[PDB]
């Protein structure tokens, strides 16, 4: 009753324009988006978020992998935090329709370097004033007796690796100090960017060759640990060439075998050797903190633009991470910076956006994952579709593997439809990979019996693991009609699609394989 | 290995474009993207203005929501001596813009009770009275809040929602009264004086332009200001409003919308046609509307100025942290790339030079930030539907521009020359985006100064005597904008230039074009 007022929800209008330019004329603040949200969320874990509770309402809130930084805590520290996931998640297990499976992920303590504690009880801070003299020292006397005046740290080989002139950073990148005099076992520094200095802060080298292994014999404690705790996923710090992947990867053992590898790039190496790394890898992180440290801050943007597009023409996982809303760790809103940050991630094309301190230390946990979903779920609706369809498409290669015609033609299909949902029935995840790989604007609703699955598809844009719980009916399309059926009904309980709706249905392996479908929902 | 990110303007799709995006292809010299800070007690003294200059300064903005017109003129005084200082070398001297950015129908509360704390605390839960009686206007505390809305009590019921200092406190109304509401606290924190508040669900029926804007309106047209920039447009009449007050000695004075509200939004089209020029002002934006929603009416905006030719400004919380850190967050830096390769003219500063601890370095990274994104611009399809969309015209001086802009990328060039007595002959290159900087040789000063709206214009101001000859005249200027060049870095012999001249004594055509070798 209305009238021709009505606004095209889903920014379908700047959907139909043949350009950029009149696509981003076209966007609409008043032109709803879907309910269906398909960029991952992983928040990290912490103090402010590891309760059972919280973790609860983490999960409703959209968290769909917890991340537990091991750069920080102890295996018992982390043991007790993924047994508080899983009591988080399983409390939701009694509906499988409503079921969300949570992934838990190790990320890397790496090659770290690290001051240490401030003189007195390590809680204390120190000003470190511009101008003024700073010692960094090795000798361990001192790793507990920091101040204004001498800094000890733990890269037991930084003087040969840097020189006079060199500069220091300290505290993400907060406090820089340039090298005056090289000493035996110290260093003369004097304070260029000063601050209020902490224990047990990050330090960064750029332009340094700092020769710390990627995987060191502690690392290789933490990914045994992992792989005892079942992790989905490990996130490998500093990852500067294939073979530091490889090590990752080994020592995982036949046991974790099937444990993704995500490599995190923040160095100036790993940029470089992105395409090597790359291909080693199951897929990527934009480790923007440290990344923006070790490269110039202006520069961050090309990387995150370039390993976005490569990861998209590849076909692998990316996420983008860190800072992304980082003024919630202490306010209840996001700066309008982190706003266009998050959107922009996702416009690049990113898979996964990422939560840190917003999530482990912050005041406002739930507040910054419930801004991600929000500020995701616009920005899925504004990407080009017609733009990004024709080039993902252009730049695939033609093989004779069937799985991949049918994949583009599932997405062909959905874009010519409208569809509400590609329904992917998948056991390995593999087939519901090869069609978010063409980055439909429908959801990928994709149905395993496989636990692991289900949490690792989080990884993908587009994927909505559904874990069905059912057993393997002997008649295999009666087993097909009920995996079916169950996304049917997780669909309409989600508000994804009605009744009568057109979706797309992959039916997956058939002892052909993955016939498609185009159906309304019964 | 190639500069200027030149292996990705190659790329024949724009997602192998980013693929190709190297951050060891170090950028040209040149920085096309207006830098606009806003002064206050950070920078405003001589020596600081100065080295916000140096720093890559083109646009000071004076924030008339605080201030008297004494304090004012005393901070333009000193952006003027800092900028005259260097007119001793004229072909390295920078020109340096003026803006006047009005209060508007803002509301803003009172000033916090003075024998207590300096901010008081707000709890979640807690009762808080609104009142409209001056009487608490400098007694603001936990139990009352006064705020100078006079008329708030007829644009909210019971149950409107009220949010205050950046939209971080919020408040909900529980009663109302004469000249009171009860409202009881939301979200909670700590509440100093003088803060914006924001009635997102309420028609505010301020006037677009109040008796307080017609007297600072006014002292910008006697203080010679460059441009305005008008707070809370909503409609195009709002903008006709304030060009009435500038009025005939005010005529040339460019007006830029400020879009900071729903209507705003929805009524853009008619702002921009009788604007100047848009500012995307995100922060009131982003507390009127969702904050989810800000990125969509941003690249709309862009877009559609970009469409129109006209100068978009991105403003608000760019690199916000640096209010109080020497390095900003990875969202800041992504936040100000992504203004720049929407298509943003101009991108801004706020409490970043105003108030903060490190406002040259916030000017820097601006700089530093602007000039990669700028490199990293998809040209070849930007250009491509910049000339498809454009209106169709048998214009020569349109057609000269044009063809100016696709040879300078043919042959690499160092830079477009153009002359301009107004700056249309230049703002009409501007707009189809040329990756060379345009250096527009102008001797009109203000001209020069408001030249900076516009993405990639280099104003130089010439300070010789008209020659005799026309032809000598044209050459002198020429000569000039090559000289700048080569100082500035921008080319040298060698390389290639494109000079736009004008037809002949007595036209108005721009419509000559010469490519040149750098001698
Ligand atoms: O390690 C990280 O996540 C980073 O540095 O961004
Ligand atoms: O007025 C402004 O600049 C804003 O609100 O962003
Ligand atoms: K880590
Ligand atoms: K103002
Ligand atoms: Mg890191
Ligand atoms: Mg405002």
């Amino acid at each position: 009753e209305a009238g021709t007022a009505f606004i095209q929800t889903q920014q379908l209008h700047a959907a139909m324009a043949d350009t950029f330019l009149e696509h981003m004329c076209r966007l609409d603040i008043d032109s709803p988006p879907i309910t269906a949200r398909n960029t991952g969320i992983i928040c990290t874990i912490g103090p402010a978020s590891r309760s059972v509770e919280t973790l609860k309402e983490m999960i409703k809130s959209g968290m769909n992998v917890a991340r537990l930084n091991f750069s920080h805590g102890t295996h018992e520290y982390h043991a007790e935090t993924i047994k508080n996931v899983r009591t988080a998640t399983e409390s939701f297990a009694s509906d499988p329709i409503l079921y969300r499976p949570v992934a838990v992920a190790l990320d890397t303590k790496g090659p770290e370097i690290r001051t240490g504690l401030i003189k007195g009880s390590g809680t204390a801070e120190v000003e470190l004033k511009k101008g003024a003299t700073l010692k960094i020292t090795l000798d361990n006397a001192y790793m507990e007796k920091c101040d204004e005046n001498i800094l000890w740290l733990d890269y037991k080989n930084i003087c040969k690796v840097v020189e006079v002139g060199s500069k220091i950073y300290v505290d993400d990148g907060l406090i820089s100090l340039q090298v005056k005099q090289k000493g035996a076992d110290f260093l003369v520094t004097e304070v260029e960017n000063g601050g209020s200095l902490g224990s047990k802060k990050g330090v960064n080298l750029p332009g340094a060759a700092v020769d710390l292994p990627a995987v060191s014999e502690k690392d290789i404690q933490d990914l045994k640990f992992g792989v005892e705790q079942d992790v989905d996923m490990v996130f490998a710090s500093f990852i500067r060439k294939a073979s530091d992947v490889h090590e990752v990867r080994k020592v995982l053992g036949e046991k974790g075998k099937n444990i993704k590898i995500i490599s995190k790039i923040e160095n100036h190496e790993g940029v470089r050797r992105f395409d090597e790394i790359l291909e080693a890898s199951d897929g990527i992180m934009v480790a923007r903190g440290d990344l923006g440290i070790e490269i110039p801050a202006e520069k961050v943007f090309l990387a995150q633009k370039m390993m976005i597009g490569r990861c998209n023409r590849a076909g692998k996982p990316v996420i983008c991470a860190t800072q992304m809303l980082e003024s919630m760790i202490k306010k209840p809103r996001p700066t309008r910076a982190e706003g266009s940050d998050v959107a922009n991630a996702v416009l690049d094309g990113a898979d996964c956006i990422m939560l840190s301190g917003e999530t482990a230390k912050g005041d406002y946990p739930l507040e910054a994952v419930r801004m991600q979903h929000l500020i995701a779920r616009e920005a899925e609706a504004a990407i080009y579709h017609l733009q990004l369809f024709e080039e993902l498409r252009r730049l695939a290669p033609i093989t004779s593997d069937p799985t991949e015609a049918t994949a583009v033609g599932a997405v062909e299909a959905s874009f010519k439809c409208c569809s509400g949902a590609i329904i992917v029935l998948t056991k390995s995840g593999r087939y519901a990979h090869q069609v978010a790989r063409y980055r439909p604007r429908a959801p990928i609703i994709a149905v395993t019996r496989n636990p692991q699955t289900a949490r690792q598809a989080h990884l993908y844009r587009g994927i909505f693991p559904v874990l069905c719980k059912d057993p393997v009916q002997e008649a295999w399309a009666e087993d097909v009609d009920l995996r079916v059926n169950f996304a049917m009904n997780v669909g309409k309980a989600r508000g994804f699609f009605k009744k009568g709706d057109v979706v797309i249905v992959l039916t997956g392996w058939r002892p052909f394989t993955n016939t498609m479908r185009v159906v309304p929902v019964p």
